[PDB]
C-alpha cells in the first residue's frame, strides 16, 4: 500500500509525540519507503522468533509494539546480528508504536478503560501513561471481568477490603514496580498491571493498595487484538498476528 | 511615597519567597530606593515599547509582572542596551512582581478561580501555580463567562462531552505546553489557559481534556487589572497601565 | 532472644525497602549479632543523653527511630566519638527503623490516621509517607482529638475557615517545609504535622491550607509508644523508653 502510506496511517491514529520521554518509536528497520507492501505482520516484540515467522510467511511489514532496541549500539554481533540480518536480507520493514500507542485515544490503556466501562477516566501518570477511574460496580464483577476478558487466573493480593464503586487503576504491561504501586496507592483502591515482584506484593498490602497481576502479556495483548482489528477494517492489506 | 515603601506593600501582598525556583522576582533595575516617587507604572512586560512610553509619561517606578531578563548576561548591546538606558539615564525605577503575583491570595490564578467562582479551589501545580476546584454550572455558562470577562472569541479544544459541576482547572499565562497538559488531563475535565500549539491541542483530543486558550494576554491582565485597583484604592499615588 | 531475632521481627513489620530513598535504615553500630539481648531500650533519637542512659541502665540492644548519621563521614571526634565510644565499649547494638516505621500498615502515620479514624485514607507522598483522607466530624472535635491525645497547645494557623467532613493530612515528623506544605495544598483542606517555620506559615495562609502544628516530637512519639507496647506484647524481653 506503500509503506509510507501505512506509517502516516499509524501515526494518525497514534502521534509519535505522544511517546514518553526516550521511548524509541517509529522506523527501527528499513530503507525503501514508498514500496508497496503486502502481509502487514504485527507482534508484542521483535523477537528473533518473531521475525524468522515473519520472514517464513512473507511478511513486508513488521509491526512491533516493543521497539527493537532500548538502548542504541555500535557492535553488531550475537542476537541482534541474526535479527538484522534476517530483517535486512528479506528487505522487511520494522516499525513500532510503542507509549504512543499506550497513550493514544483507543489506545492500550484507553481499551482496559473501556473494558471496565471506567467512569471519566483520566490518565494514571505524568507521562500520559495508564488510565484510572471509578468502576461502577462491585469487586467481584470486576474480578469476573477480568478473569473472563484479560486473563485466566491473576494473582490478587487483596489488601483492603473493596467498597463498591471504588477508584481503579489500570496499566497496560508492566506497572507493578515498587515506586508505580507507591504512586498509585495515593490515587486508587485497586491497580490492575502485569508482573508482580514479591517486594511489590508486600509493598502493596502494607499500603493497603489492591493489585491485580494479570500478567504484562495478557494487558498488552488485550488491546494490540483490538489495534489489529482497527487496522484490518480500515486497510485493504492482509494482517497477521506474530505472537498471540 | 518614596520607593522602598512600594516595594515594602508589594512584597506584602506577593511575598518574594512564594516565587517558583529560578524565577528573577524583585528589584530588577534601580539604585536608590530612598527616591521618592511621584508616578507608578504598571505593565505586563518590560517591553522597550512599555519602558518608552514610561519615560515620555514620567513615569519614576515602573512596576512589571514579567522580569527584565530570565537568562543572565555580561554584555551589553542591542534591545537590552537601549532598554537600560533609558531606565538609567531616567532613573527610573523597574521592579518586578512575577511568581509571587501569580501565586499569592487574590493573586493572577486566585483572581481567575474568584470569578468563576470555582468551589474549593485549591492549587493546580507542585510549585504553587494555577488553580483548580468545581464549576457549579454548565460548560456553556463558563464559556459565557470567558467569552464576557477574559477574551471575547478564545480557540475552544472540545475533545468530549463536559457535564454540569465539573472540575474547572486555570492558569494565569502561558499554561498549554505538552507536559502541563499531560499533567492538568490527570487533575481536571477543563484546562483554561493560553498560548496552544497545534502539538498540545492533538495532545488534550486524545488525553480528553477540554482546553480552552483565552490567550496568555487577556489571562494575566485580568488579574493585573486587579492588581492595578488594589493598588489604587490603598495608595495616595498617581497610577497608570502603560501595557493594557 | 538474639539480636539478629529481635531485628527479624521488627524487619517483619517494617520491611526494609519501605524506606524512602537514601533513608539510613537497619544496623548503625554493632557487630555480634548473636549476642543474646536482655534489655531492650527504645528512643526518638540516639542523641548523647539517650546513648548514656542507656549505658547507665544496662541497655544492650538500643532502638531507635532516628538513624545516628544521615550523612557519612570519615573522621571520628567530638560528640559522634564520645557517641560511639559507650556504644563500641558495651558492646551495646543500634538499629533504626526510620521512614520504614512511618511507612508500614500500623506504623506512626496509620496510627495518626487511625486516632482521627480519617475515611478511606491514602498515602500523602510519591514515596509513601503521610496520610490522608476525610474527618468525619468538625474542625473543632478534630482539635479536640489533637489537644487530647497529641498536644496540649498546638499552634494552629487558620488560612481558611474549615467545614465539617473536610480532608485532613497527617505526616509524623518534619512535614512543615514550604515545598511540602505547597504539594499538601493540592491534596488538604487541613495538614497536621510538626515544626512550622515563619515562611512555611505565610506560605500556608497565602494557598489556603489550614495548618496545625503539633510539633514533630508529640506526633511522632504517639506511634512511637504502639510500636513500644507491640514489641513488649510480641518479644519476651523488658523494653523500656529512653527518651519519652
Amino acid at each position: 500500500m506503500k509503506a509510507k502510506e501505512i506509517i502516516e496511517f499509524i501515526e494518525t491514529f497514534a502521534p509519535k509525540d505522544l511517546a514518553i520521554e526516550g521511548d524509541n518509536i517509529g522506523l527501527q528497520v528499513g530503507d525503501n519507503l514508498d514500496k508497496e507492501i503486502k502481509k502487514l505482520g504485527i507482534a508484542l516484540d521483535p523477537s528473533l522468533s518473531v521475525i524468522k515467522k515473519a520472514e517464513k510467511e512473507g511478511v513486508d511489514f513488521l509491526f512491533t509494539h516493543h521497539p527493537l532496541l532500548k538502548d542504541p549500539i555500535r557492535n553488531f554481533t550475537g542476537v541482534i546480528y541474526k535479527k538484522l540480518k534476517i530483517l535486512m536480507e528479506n528487505d522487511i520493514i520494522l516499525y513500532s508504536a510503542h507509549t504512543n500507542l499506550d497513550i493514544c485515544k483507543n489506545g492500550l490503556n484507553d481499551a482496559l478503560a473501556e473494558l471496565y466501562n471506567l467512569e471519566n477516566p483520566k490518565p494514571l501518570y505524568d507521562n500520559g501513561l495508564g488510565r484510572v477511574g471509578i468502576f461502577k460496580g462491585s469487586f467481584e464483577e470486576f474480578l469476573e471481568i477480568t478473569k473472563k476478558y484479560i486473563h485466566k487466573n491473576p494473582i490478587v493480593v487483596k489488601s483492603k477490603e473493596v467498597d463498591d464503586n471504588f477508584k481503579l487503576a489500570v496499566l497496560s504491561g508492566y506497572g507493578l514496580s515498587q515506586s508505580s504501586i507507591k504512586y498509585v496507592a495515593e490515587k486508587a483502591d485497586v491497580y490492575l498491571s502485569g508482573d508482580l515482584t514479591h517486594h511489590s506484593k508486600i509493598l502493596a498490602e502494607e499500603l493497603g493498595l489492591v493489585v491485580v497481576d494479570a500478567t504484562h502479556y495478557s494487558t498488552e495483548v488485550f488491546g494490540l487484538k483490538k489495534f489489529k482489528e482497527f487496522l484490518s477494517s480500515n486497510l485493504d492489506l492482509e494482517i497477521i498476528s506474530l505472537d498471540f
